[PDB]
């Protein structure tokens, strides 16, 4: 079969053919295509792009970091993953208008929204336990007793509470599904940016469909990518040219060394990746 | 120029050949694919399926009946409308148990969520006038203020509301996309039924682009159907296979007959179909 890479490489192709010109929030300046779907086979494999390396680690913490329901930015930092402290500056607080907020508070984002969707929010050093909906455990626990279920969602799109983020969520819910116990997972992206960001977005999700076939007793499916707002920008153009050309090598492979009953109880020591040979940087 | 309705029948050949079984919630056996998705045009003409004829009347007043926000069924079927009855009759409430409940009461379904979301729901004729966030009418005023957002997004998932709905929503979110003057949506549907609701769906919100880009003075582009459970009931294989090998006749046009400036200003007589002529059966 072709390799996994491929959907992915093919829809750089594609936005450079047929993407229009768009602009952001800023005015950069993109290539935009909306509406696309690629599918990643986590039979056997890890859907971790060769072409160009994947910050792992990255990946890896900030989704332990997501599954406690932590919106500190500083839980995350003092891991090596600094990929969110940028949002919880000092100065980024006040200029959306957050000067009460304590630097590091991010708001209600992810995490809050899987472990207690609905929950007034007050501050990132509080409890909420027993607060919102737990969308996480209601998913488990649904895998579990009724895996025909169509309706398996983990939604981080609250409407009332995006005042309150330092970013709306650019993952805005994903679904799961089972048949054959084979557990897969799509993933609805309203945004993504092909060239530093969607690669690690692919890893985050596939990875979180692995932890839960782990502890429901499910052997990992499909992961299927959707995507709005498809772009890339003016300037990584010429850098994923000669990546377009690059041949991929075979994915790794994800081991989970340890046996864990519960999805709070996953380390990041648990996990482990081999022959993950990318390309060099 | 590859007709429309190519893209549908593809994905129902696509279910037969690679879909598998998977029973659903009474125990009935569907063949199922997860993860599938569509392009249909907006340009010039309206993808209301030809290969078999689609409950136009239904489909225009269900919509006009979500900006209203209104949650009760004989609000709807007394305009010729049934689809919603059988769960507001007296019998399928006390057996999800709003006893309470009056006859018509759905819940906080589509309307509610899509006018009043996070809104604390009352019943079906309580007034929310300020209440929640209207959505609709966000998506409407960002489109003309800030057309390169990228945030245009509309939920109908409230994971708050779900005890309280007469039945989980089909439409999870929709988002909306603005380029070069054109008006694009995308819906993800969670579960779809190939053969009675898709169809169905695809109408209901290509009308919603066509109202939006209307009142906003926007060309309707294309409209992208996002599905997660795509399903067939199995005793529909031969019918289906029959309507397969239907050559698709030409899209036909939707004219909005006055011009409207407001959403809620939109009404039954203001729309007409011309050149629907789908296939007898
Ligand atoms: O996982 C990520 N996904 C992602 O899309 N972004 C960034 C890339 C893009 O430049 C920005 C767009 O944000 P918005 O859609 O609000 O304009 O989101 C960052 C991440 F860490
Ligand atoms: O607009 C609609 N779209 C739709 O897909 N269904 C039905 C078709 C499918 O048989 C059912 C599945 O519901 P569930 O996923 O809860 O089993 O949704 C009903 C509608 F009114």
């Amino acid at each position: 079969p072709p390799h996994g890479e491929l959907q992915y490489l093919g829809q750089i192709q594609h936005i450079l053919r047929c993407g229009v010109r768009k602009d952001d929030r800023t005015g950069t300046g993109t290539l935009s295509v909306f509406g696309m779907q690629a599918r990643y086979s986590l039979r056997d494999e890890f859907p971790l792009l060769t072409t160009k390396r994947v910050f792992w680690k990255g990946v890896l913490e900030e989704l332990l970091w997501f599954i406690k329901g932590s919106t500190n930015a500083k839980e995350l930092s003092s891991k090596g993953v600094k990929i969110w402290d940028a949002n919880g500056s000092r100065d980024f607080l006040d200029s959306l208008g957050f000067s009460t907020r304590e630097e590091g508070d991010l708001g209600p984002v992810y995490g809050f929204q899987w472990r207690h969707f609905g929950a007034e929010y007050r501050d990132m050093e509080s409890d909420y336990s027993g607060q919102g909906v737990d969308q996480l455990q209601k998913v488990i626990d649904t895998i579990k007793t009724n895996p025909d279920d169509r309706r398996i969602i983990m939604c981080a799109w609250n409407p009332r509470d995006l005042p309150l983020m330092a970013l709306p969520p650019c993952h805005a819910l994903c679904q799961f599904y089972v048949v054959n116990s084979e557990l897969s997972c799509q993933l609805y992206q309203r945004s993504g940016d092909m060239g530093l960001g969607v690669p690690f977005n692919i890893a985050s999700y596939a990875l979180l469909t692995y932890m839960i076939a782990h502890i429901t007793g499910l052997k990992p499916g499909d992961f299927i990518h959707t995507l709005g707002d498809a772009h890339i920008y003016l300037n990584h153009i010429e850098p994923l040219k000669i990546q377009l050309q690059r041949e991929p090598r075979p994915f790794p492979k994800l081991r989970i060394l340890r046996k864990v009953e519960k999805i709070d109880d996953f380390k990041a020591e648990d996990f482990q990746i081999e022959g993950y040979n990318p390309h060099p940087t």
